């Protein structure tokens, strides 16, 4: 009956609709891992067809993390301005934290392209320092056993920050981040839930560890471009031009 009841169910909605993997589909898949020969394959590929692969899974998890907020409560009436400062700083933040989901934990494996594999399936990339920290990341999360209304509600948060620089009707966005916040603290409230709070990450690790892989990609994208499939001109904008 209240607000907040209906915003928790509309979050979570807007999250299993914009989710590319059913929880199910990738705990049943756990026991499905890349042979030695199928890493040897992966190893041996050219840097630059790795970038290409993995820039178009980051592009596509980007737009499932767009369509994600565009259908979070106010999000569309905020200015277009403010919409794309919260998705630049926000948008890869989520895509980081929604890979907890295909984090294995007991073997430290990820599910990529079909199967699980360690972080050595990424070599060819040269990016060893960058890729255990995104594994040590999804790990700290993936040991919470971060339920999937967890998820919907804490990504909704990483985007809906009205500290965010650069923001222009900050009160707005301010409005949007009380309800959801009230949100997620009821949810884990009822769920007896609540102890995760102290162990999430701090703030400021997920900012600095997304930095660092903003910042990887920038420099993959000046030395070979891709094809990017751009659906949104305006944050294509910010980020490539
Ligand atoms: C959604 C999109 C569009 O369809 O118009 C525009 C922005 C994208 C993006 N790329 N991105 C990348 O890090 C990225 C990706 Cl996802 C792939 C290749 C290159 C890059 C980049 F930006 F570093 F050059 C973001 C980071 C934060 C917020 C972001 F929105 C991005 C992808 C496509």
């Amino acid at each position: 009956l209240t607000e907040i009841e209906h915003l928790v169910q509309s979050v979570c909605k807007s999250y299993r609709e914009t989710c590319q993997l059913r929880l199910e589909d990738l705990l049943r898949q756990r026991s499905n891992i890349f042979s030695r020969e199928e890493v040897t394959g992966y190893q041996r590929k050219s840097m630059w067809e790795m970038w290409e692969r993995c820039a178009h899974h980051l592009t596509e998890a980007i737009q499932y993390v767009v369509e994600f907020a565009k259908r979070l409560s106010g999000f569309m009436e905020l200015c277009q301005n403010d919409q794309i400062v919260l998705l630049k700083a926000g948008a890869m933040e989520v895509v980081l934290v929604r890979m907890c989901r295909a984090y294995n934990a007991d073997n430290r494996t990820v599910f990529f392209e079909g199967k699980y594999g360690g972080m050595e399936l990424f070599r060819a990339l040269g990016c060893s320092e960058l890729i255990s920290s995104i594994f040590d990341f999804s790990h700290s999360l993936s040991a919470l056993h971060f339920s999937e209304d967890e998820i919907a509600l804490y990504t909704a948060l990483v985007l809906i920050n009205a500290h965010r620089p650069g923001l222009q009707e900050k009160r707005k966005v301010e409005q949007l981040q009380y309800n959801l916040e009230l949100a997620f603290h009821h949810h884990l409230h009822k769920t007896h839930r609540q102890s995760i709070l102290a162990k999430l990450p701090p703030k400021g690790k997920l900012r600095s560890l997304c930095s660092q892989h903003v910042e990887r990609l920038q420099i993959f994208q000046h030395l070979h471009p891709i094809v990017v499939q751009a659906a949104f001109p305006p944050l294509y904008k910010e980020l490539f031009s």
